[PDB]
């Protein structure tokens, strides 16, 4: 034996970058720092002017793109505000609060479905909306140092997961069968142009039940500007495809090759052919051009943006050569100019100047869009109106501008004495767009147009001066964004509907009502029976502060809850007075304030309201809500008369069941629920007093919750509720006083912990009563705050699920997220192609900044982290590879969808004793270097809490697990990147780690 | 009446509460555009002009953090090994350590960390270009949410330290002043009182030198931090506080003395007894240009060195004995330049009331010198920018400037910049500000440095490792040397010089110094506080120790932990060979008790880990080694046997004779609960067996999985335990995948078994156990275990009755070096109890002010009158009552302890006097919620939580989204519990009569 408690020098050497307690101030010269600094540089460089080659690079450049880890953190962050201003600031009124709520709960289907109900192009809009002049500009968290939520990145992600699940849209299932629809619904509707505006309008019309809807498009491709000009590196063409496949799911017909124009389609022909309504969504087809450019061609290198963008599109997109070398001048200050500037780099420009008429603060493009130009090392020339495109040699070679300025009233002039000669090869008119075409205008004869030569519409109804013809989108000249065009189709859709019905003799609601968005997921059954009660869904308010009053129970039933407990009430004699404060927040996960508290503590007593109030309540609630279960929670002292007098009273007022609150003192713990013989007897009393089911509610503050459960079963209870709160003390202030602190003496008493902090306790309770009394109905409670969690508890043996803290953290409306949540989890289970996901979470792509990190037998296993000079090299392998390189059918369930009753107790078979655990099938951890952000947490935690088995490279900060791994699994557990360390099977000799 | 229907008043109260929708909403695009302006929080692109900034010096930094923000951002940091942010900080700050103190609520440890490596830590927080420094290296840049706000964190912790008003002291490691070798009375001069010389002077003083003098030419001190950086990025009182820190060490400052041939020169210093000298005089002069010659400030012409120091002097109260006022600069202003100097000219101009500002650069946007935490300030004050214009002729039309003429510049295929002679621009203007940078040109100064070598650029040449000039006794750094660029580098220059000046001077007295540089850290009297505690007759040097767990797998870990400063460790639990076990894998997973947060600060872990797989031979030998080398750290051998009197007596004696200070009996084994520890008679017996086999103290480790933990603790004391460890982990199960499989999941069958939960999730449970045993068995010694992850939570257990503190999960979340936080945390916490001027602090946190992104919020007269929140047209109407006050106007004595500094023994169990039965709580003194509309951020959460979990007792105003708590509140306190804004809501005594309402009377 040598010195067992000193590390032999191999491990002395693996430990070399571990943290050590620091005892002097370090010594490093400014010159050495200046040199070291470049080795770890993550970012953008201002000692760098030629960033990478961009040419033929159409990969995603949005900064708001989120992967799953990222999207889960941002959604948790959001406050989920009442009457949210984000949604006030959204042109299409998306319920962001709900959809953000659902993301936080891993319900991507319910988020996506909320998103698409109010915007049928929610993905597109996720990607391109200028959120900072819309929803994000209104977010309450801008009032904090960390700032607004990335709402669009969240909208983007949920819809992207919903893309991947491959679920069709369906007809409004509320609606009658098709052959039973009134006749008005078969009127022919024509929409002109397949852009966001008509796609939106026909979707809503399809949703209302219209069966003969046709989109007539000029071009061969669909989607309007999102296809032909929004770049592929901000809006992938296949996002656009998928949103149109959704619309086509509802029966909308598209016909390409037929234009609104003289001797093609006109209003008058639309009339003779029997169309009843026409929606005009043709956009602004023509380029706002300057006279000085008259005569130049593409051969001399002149393009309008309507020449240029569609060409680059046709080349980087299944939509239908690129070649812009040298110095490029881009004229204009809107979105159009900024997208030419950046697609220029993609056909290989050496330099891109953007030149503005007016100045910097007059930039109209989407400040996100101005970002991409800045970081690509575009040049910005303010205050210069064009005058002369000098040509020589067949090719443009410069351009002569005049200076402009404004004379402290606010109007502009030009100084002829001052010109710039501006060497260039390509000039791109990027001013904007108009409707000029007279054969188009003729085709709308006779509607009125205004000054601007746009169709005039009433802006509330979208109707033109002909009442069968409507218009929306860019062509009306008010909307500048995709989400505003969509909202134009939305608004039009309802008044087209009012107009068509009236022509057939019928009238429509007074309050506009368009339908939500639907999928087959929504038809999934999620009722369950337990103790011979039918629950319309398995979620319920527990007996607790959300049921302080019976009008709140009323409001919760109308929001959709399946059942509720009354707050526990007692005979009169037994009535109690609360103290205040008595509900405080948990400290169970550090100093996070606001949404998502991991527990609360309460020292709250039973109801201050009387048995009379509560019985009369129960009767009013069961009269108006016959299919909602109402359980009456009651409490007495250890007293046979009381327990019989109170359970008969509750029963006769019409409760579906009782809950015995077993937290009363005795006179084997001090509360009744801590002693089996007392619980046995109480159950015997109640069982002989009433005929309805009753459940005993167990306390987890016991050595063996199984022997209280059984006692209840032996005493005749029809089930148990597991569990009530854990006894605890939530913490002390640094001078010693507690919180909650009552009176001027700052007194406290022990309280009950609730929330997700206690979920492991409750789950293990539920699991262990189910293995031991299998068959005996359990109602779970303790930290249920999504559908995924409820499902854990159902899997564990519970039949219905009681909720308290998740509603204190939010409001009765989570119920909508729990339902669509559970319908989604059960439906995915019938989808073969999606067997690799965990519930709604896809199999994880290898990501940094939640984007896919490439695959080339160079970058795979020659150690290149994403920083410093290695980064510089991955970006040269990736931008000489883009040099070199120059079917949608919905899944179908194949197994019927399971009911709740088919998933209850499924997990029970995987539990067991410790010696049913294989000690033969050992694992090692394994780190995916493409997924690693170089933190060294796996390393610090294997060193001071593990087996010193990870090498951490001092020059790359890449870790590597050695053959010493014992599969403890700590490293996986602390790693911030989801699915970066995987546990795999040991493949070489492990004997245990014995010491001498 | 229908009792289960709201009344009509309440139904009105409920108008804005959420409701599950059923219809897509209809709203015209035109209406949406009208309604958008009502809610807007931000500076809008419709919007041309700016606010009125004249005479407005209020902080504009985007990186300033209040306590809420700062705790959130420190918890986000991964606290990385070998951290690249620290590699990228020019003074090598230990970011990971200071950010872990902040996130453990120990601002004093943070601050001491910061000021140890950088004596201008607070300034550097405010002004560092951190995207080109520490923030540019952050690993979290590789995530969507991005890099950590290090500048911000460093700033907030240093402000809390500035507010505690604690002085620095002499490194208490030194011998007393008269035992010091004569070398340390060597006279040292430093030239210039900026960052470089403050840093250098400070580190020299740390080392023991008593006779240091900084000679300052001006009459203010601090160099450019004082004379040019504006007040609204770097307030003056921060500089004054870093200087005071320096003076506490005895550094002397003399103003109005110049390095100059007419005054101080290297000769008059050599002749008057200085043994060494540091040149940090910066770059005194502007970089002038010929086309401005002979144009004075009477004419609208300034250099940056004329302009900025006026703006300073009238906006920095405390800097001059002269009083003077803000230069008036109406009109259009041209700023020439694109570095730091120019952008501060451009914002300082808008405060002088310039009507419009244009920055004109010789080169491209792609070529700008300052640091986009700066350039950003000028874009959002609406300054205009003109690239590729170099100035030719300033046009002087009878007295005033009226214009400037320029030529377009561009690059050739050479890439070199040349000037199109004919393309000329005639920008009118009233004021011109050249902000090209600085030089040393003055020959009076060069000559006083004679004879050191100067280089091309005309600066003292130095050795860049040692900061030495060609004269071996004269050093130089900071701006004067041409490398430094930023304050923190100029600090580093002097830090680096200090140790070589130390080596130089000790040689000159005939001594040598270490090979490896060793500058002392930063100390204050807080570090001298004693935090040892005596327990069961053992003395602990500090009350923090490693629990029996994965962080004590191998005795070589315990060796490293003792070397990092842990007071004590348990071994993993071990047994006799016949009970040795085989472990499974996976066996330790992360909690789901706080949702899907990956990375730092997990709220719990689960484990299905058994006892050590190393044998009692290995362990017993280790305890001998360890006690051999660490006789002052306590080492407790954790042991386990079946219910068997011989085995327990033999194993406890084997661990006695190996040298252990104590034993911990782990009562988890099995044969009202299958484990020994769950039954009071089995515990009494196992404790009796051990008590009779050994004479050292031993502790029973109790499980919280029981009905009454007191009864088991009492069972331990009845059979002789010297105390109890409370508590082992909580029985539980961490969750299942959506397919019903478990995690952990072992082998091909993916089986699992019940496990134990650990970490801050079980603290309520362990605290209750500890306060329970402590009231029932007064004076019975307790070791506390269960969710201790900072000094602060640690003090909670001491207050609850514990003497010493076990840690596992917080080290699994991080590494052994948290101990340093715990120790400085707990000294800071005790010391602060003696500072009566801080009685309103809650430990190290200061009583809140009215924050809005961590900024003082207005306390005006009609503004506190009729309710105005921070968005839409109300934001504009405050911004207007914030251009009326700001156009209505156109120190550190250290605290002394006044009470003795508690020992640990003085705080044990003080929380017991507040704990009691429910019957002891007063129901006479009821409270109500009151809300501060200034701190409110308009979320609705207090409202929704009263609406669906409360008493419908808050009104949410439809236009302002401002809540008001109404007379029907019962104090339940949920709203205060859900508010995101720390101490916006406050629970106060009812003054009005209260009926606890009953439904039916
Ligand atoms: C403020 C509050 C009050 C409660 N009041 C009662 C009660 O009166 N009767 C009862 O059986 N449970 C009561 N409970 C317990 C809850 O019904 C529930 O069992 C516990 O909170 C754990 O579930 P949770 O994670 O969803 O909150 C209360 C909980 C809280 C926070
Ligand atoms: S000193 Fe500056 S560079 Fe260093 S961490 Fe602080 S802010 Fe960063
Ligand atoms: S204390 Fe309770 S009743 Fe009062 S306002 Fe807050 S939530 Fe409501």
């Amino acid at each position: 034996a040598p010195v067992l408690s000193k590390d032999v020098a191999d491990i002395e050497s693996i430990l070399a970058l571990n943290p050590r307690t620091q005892s002097h101030a370090a010594l490093h010269s400014t010159l050495a720092k200046k040199l070291d600094k470049k080795h770890w540089k993550r970012n953008p460089d201002k000692n760098c002017f030629h960033c990478e080659k961009l040419e033929n690079n159409f990969d995603d450049i949005k900064h708001t793109t989120l992967g799953e880890r990222g999207a889960l953190r941002e959604a948790m962050r959001c406050l989920k505000c009442a009457d949210a201003p984000c949604q006030k600031s959204c042109p299409t009124h998306l319920d962001i609060k709900s959809f953000i709520t659902s993301i936080s709960n891993k319900n991507y289907y319910g988020a996506a479905k909320m998103i698409f109900s109010d915007n049928p192009l929610g993905l597109t809009c996720g990607m391109v909306c200028p959120t900072s002049d819309l929803c994000v500009g209104g977010c309450n968290l801008y009032a904090t140092e960390e700032g607004s939520i990335n709402i669009g990145g969240l909208q983007q992600f949920a819809s992207e997961v919903f893309k991947a699940m491959n679920i069709p849209q369906i007809r409004n299932p509320c609606l009658p069968s098709q052959e039973k629809m009134p006749e008005a619904y078969s009127a022919k509707i024509a929409l002109l142009g397949a852009g966001p505006a008509s796609i939106s309008c026909a979707s809503f019309l399809a949703r209302l039940g219209y069966s003969d809807i046709t989109i007539f498009e000029k071009q061969e491709y669909v989607g309007g500007l999102s296809t032909s000009e929004i770049p592929q590196f901000r809006l992938p063409y296949d996002v656009v495809n998928f949103e149109i496949e959704l619309m086509k799911d509802l029966g909308v017909k598209i016909i390409c090759g037929k234009s609104l124009s003289e001797n093609e389609i006109t209003l008058n022909t639309l009339k003779e052919e029997g169309y009843k309504a026409a929606f005009i969504g043709i956009g602004l087809p023509e380029p706002k051009t300057d006279d000085i450019f008259q005569g130049l061609t593409q051969d001399q290198g002149f393009y309008t943006s309507k020449d240029f963008l569609p060409l680059v599109a046709k080349s980087s997109k299944g939509m239908c050569p690129l070649s812009i070398r040298g110095a490029v001048i881009v004229l204009g200050a809107g979105d159009t100019a900024f997208d030419c500037a950046t697609s220029a780099l993609r056909c290989g420009a050496r330099r891109v100047f953007l030149v503005f008429r007016k100045g910097f603060v007059n930039i109209r493009a989407v400040p996100e869009e101005v970002e991409l130009a800045k970081e690509e090392k575009c040049e910005f020339l303010p205050f210069l109106s064009p005058r002369k495109v000098i040509v020589k040699g067949g090719r443009i070679v410069a351009v002569q501008f005049v200076r402009t300025e404004q004379d402290e009233t606010g109007k502009w002039n030009e100084d002829e004495d001052q010109i710039v000669h501006l060497k260039a090869d390509v000039v791109i008119s990027a001013f904007g767009s108009v409707l000029r075409d007279p054969k188009v205008k003729e085709a709308l004869s006779p509607i009125k147009f205004n000054r601007w030569d746009l169709p005039e519409v009433d802006p509330e109804t979208m109707q033109t001066s002909e009442p069968w013809v409507f218009a929306g989108g860019d062509i009306v000249g008010m909307a500048n964004t995709t989400v505003e065009s969509v909202n134009d189709g939305k608004q039009a859709s309802w008044y087209i509907h009012k107009y068509i019905q009236a022509q057939y003799g019928a009238s429509v609601s007074a309050k506009p009502e368009l339908p939500l968005f639907y999928t087959p997921v929504d038809l999934v059954d999620i009722s369950v029976e337990m103790a011979g009660l039918k629950f319309i869904n398995p979620f319920g308010l527990a007996s607790a502060a959300p049921t302080t009053s019976s009008s709140m129970i009323r409001r919760a039933f109308e929001a959709g809850w399946g059942f509720a407990l009354t707050k526990t009430f007692s005979l009169d004699k037994d009535i109690v007075t609360n103290v205040s404060p008595r509900i405080v927040r948990g400290t169970t996960s550090g100093p996070m304030y606001g949404p998502g508290q991991s527990s609360f503590l309460n020292i709250e007593l039973i109801s201050e309201k009387t048995a009379a109030y509560w019985c009369q309540s129960v009767t009013e609630l069961k009269a108006d809500f016959p299919d909602n279960i109402v359980i009456a929670s009651i409490m007495c002292s250890y007293n046979k008369n009381d327990w019989m007098e109170l359970s008969r009273k509750a029963e006769a007022s019409g409760a579906d069941a009782l809950e015995l609150n077993l937290s009363s003192p005795h006179g084997m713990g001090l509360a009744c629920g801590q002693d089996p013989e007392l619980v046995r007897n109480i159950c015997r009393w109640v069982r002989q007093a009433v005929q309805i089911p009753f459940f005993a509610k167990l306390t987890p503050n016991v050595t063996d919750i199984v022997s209280i459960a059984r006692a209840a079963k032996e005493g005749g209870a029809d089930g148990v509720t597991a569990t009530n709160t854990v006894s605890g003390l939530m913490g002390l202030k640094a001078d010693g006083t507690p919180w909650p602190a009552v009176g001027a003496g700052k007194r406290t008493t022990y309280g009950g912990v609730s929330g997700t902090a206690i979920r492991p306790i409750a789950l293990r309770a539920v699991t262990t009563i189910a293995r031991a009394l299998p068959g005996f109905p359990i109602l779970a409670t303790g930290g249920i705050d999504s559908a995924e969690s409820g499902l854990q508890f159902l899997h564990s043996g519970a039949s219905v699920l009681q909720v308290c803290s998740a509603v204190q953290n939010q409001d009765f409306t989570v119920i909508q997220d729990y339902c669509t949540g559970l319908k989604a989890l059960l439906y995915l289970k019938s989808i073969e192609e999606l067997q690799g996901w965990d519930g709604q979470s896809p199999g994880t792509e290898s990501h940094q900044k939640g984007k896919p990190v490439p695959r080339i037998a160079e970058l795979m296993g020659k150690k290149l982290p994403n920083f410093g000079p290695y980064l510089e090299q991955r970006k040269k392998i990736i931008a000489e590879e883009k040099m070199r390189l120059k079917e949608r059918k919905p899944f179908i369930p194949k197994k019927p969808i399971p009911a709740i009753k088919d998933v209850i107790g499924k997990a029970l078979q995987y539990l067991g004793t410790f010696g049913e655990l294989s000690n033969i099938e050992q694992v090692v951890a394994v780190i995916d270097e493409e997924m690693c952000i170089n933190c060294g947490k796996c390393y610090m935690t294997c060193n001071d809490s593990g087996y010193q088995a990870i090498q951490f490279d001092p020059e790359t900060h890449l870790p590597t697990v050695t053959d010493t791994c014992t599969g403890c699994t700590l490293c996986l557990s602390v790693c911030p990147i989801i699915d970066c360390i995987r546990m795999v099977s040991r493949t070489t000799p492990y004997e245990p780690k014995r010491g001498l």
